[PDB]
């Protein structure tokens, strides 16, 4: 069994597609060699697909895995609904438990796996769907409580709060998704997102003012994909349509609606807490996600393994090799 990163359109895994929830679903597929141990659901977040899984899929594949990766909401082949409501993490738990259930039947059992907005959903689904997880993992993002209360995010900001996450306030307004429209501004917003710089060492992105739209013509080549790869995620947001980052930017858009959801299980529904083995994976050069931002996380849980690897954020391709160990490793421990 060949474990090296997928490939651009890689022929080891299916591309495949269901209805789920009113919605199409794409997603990659990979199959084991023999039978199967578990069926692993993997969940990508922003501005990402699949494909960023790409290092960890053809590993989990050799373990024994069946991996079931989506394009979540609003990304390549999935839909993109107009209605902000299907991009809550309550409704997008539903729409990964109902997919994972068309695969494990509807007593099964998933092991599930998310990075960025893919780690906040899945800590979600932990807690929605805990007959469903067996076992869950968050690479970068941390548990963060159920809303007690919502404040627009303008106004936490000027108070001098959350500053890390300023950037949202450009991807939740108009400008990103008017600009960034058409391939050859996908290339160059991909150019900047994944840790290109221009002539001068300018940034094209930063977490205090977002996209840097000066800078992405001069941005050069990133130092974290190749170009076929790079190529492969124009070409896969491409199949949006215009304006193409509606969807993916959607998920910035969702706080107050997130925000009523929680408030009501803070107040009615169970506490947060997961009784179920599950790891954090920390990114120590994390900028958007620093690693103390995780501070009391281990009250919430039965039983949290913590790890670290050297990385960026972009740590499932950056340091893949590192994660895919700290991820066999632990689950081997959870399972047996």
């Amino acid at each position: 069994m060949d474990t090296s990163k997928l490939k651009p359109n890689d022929p080891r895994v299916k591309y495949e597609t269901k209805q789920i929830r009113g919605k199409t679903y794409s997603y990659i597929l990979g199959e084991p060699a023999g039978p199967k141990l578990e069926t692993v659901v993997l969940v990508h977040g922003w501005p990402d697909m699949a494909f960023g899984w790409r290092h960890q899929i053809p590993y989990l594949m050799s373990l024994g895995f069946q991996v079931v990766a989506p394009n979540m909401l609003g990304y390549a082949g999935t839909d993109a609904p107009r209605d902000l409501s299907q991009f809550t993490l309550k409704s997008v738990s539903a729409d990964i438990a109902e997919l994972a259930r068309s695969f494990v039947g509807q007593d099964g059992q998933i092991v599930l796996g998310g990075h960025d907005w893919g780690g906040a959903v899945v800590w979600r689904t932990a807690y929605y769907h805990p007959e469903l997880v067996k076992a869950v993992f968050s690479v970068c993002t941390p548990l963060h409580p159920l809303s007690a209360e919502y404040k627009p995010l303008e106004d936490i900001v000027a108070a001098g709060h959350m500053l890390n996450f300023k950037y949202q306030l450009q991807l939740k307004g108009p400008d990103v998704e008017a600009r960034i429209q058409g391939k050859d501004m996908l290339r160059r917003f991909f150019r900047a997102m994944f840790g290109g710089r221009g002539p001068n060492g300018e940034a094209g992105f930063s977490t205090s003012d977002g996209v840097h739209f000066d800078v992405l013509d001069k941005i050069g080549a990133p130092p974290l994909l190749d170009e076929q790869e790079l190529e492969y995620y124009v070409e896969q947001y491409a199949l949006q349509e215009a304006p193409e980052l509606r969807g993916p930017l959607n998920w910035y858009r969702t706080r107050e609606l997130n925000a009523k959801d929680e408030m009501d299980r803070a107040k009615n529904g169970p506490p947060l807490r997961f009784e179920m083995p599950a790891l954090f994976v920390a990114a120590s050069k994390d900028n958007a996600l620093p690693p103390a931002m995780s501070k009391g996380m281990d009250a919430f849980y039965k039983d949290l393994t913590r790890a670290e690897v050297d990385a960026t954020h972009w740590a499932l391709t950056q340091a893949g090799d590192e994660v895919n160990r700290v991820i066999g490793e632990w689950l081997n421990k959870a399972l047996g």
